[PDB]
């Protein structure tokens, strides 16, 4: 596990967060992306299969209403936590879809 | 060997969902623990500050209605989102202090 007190439970946070200080050339790392962006970079970033069940459509209408905003931490959180529910893993991920 | 044409983004959700498998050492993954036991675990896990606001106020009704009922990925997702937009943790993260 990780060294601060450091739990791969937590880690996994504090992963995420850092990360988004790798995405674009950007005015430095605000919270996250605008909107539709996060949903056009991310898709790309996970090419298992994308799937797309009902929660696609779920996350998908909530950037039709208000795409040109900017996404904060949880905001992005959600929707990628939706993408998971979307995309499932299953067991054979890094399989890569045999 | 495991080697899809996976990215930062993808490593952190794959490293989530596994997760939920390691550990404290037990096979499968339960698909997930229960809700309270779920907020007592990210506390536990995440001795860095946890001031817990905002979201807090709503995860903690959310926790306090049926705690007693399962929690799953989808959920725990943005469950520990809001804890991201609760604790906005900075400066000297994983650095603990020194």
């Amino acid at each position: 596990m990780a060294a601060e007190p450091l739990t791969e439970l937590e880690e996994s946070i504090e992963t995420v967060v850092t990360t988004f200080f790798t995405f674009a050339r950007q005015e430095g790392r605000k919270d996250s992306l605008s909107v539709n962006e996060f949903k056009e970079l991310v898709t790309q970033q996970l090419p298992h299969l994308l799937k797309d069940v009902g929660s696609l459509d779920e996350k998908m209408k909530s950037l039709d209403v208000n795409q040109d905003s900017e996404l904060k931490f949880n905001e992005y959180w959600r929707l990628i936590g939706e993408l998971a529910k979307e995309i499932r893993k299953k067991k054979d991920l890094k399989i890569r879809k045999k």
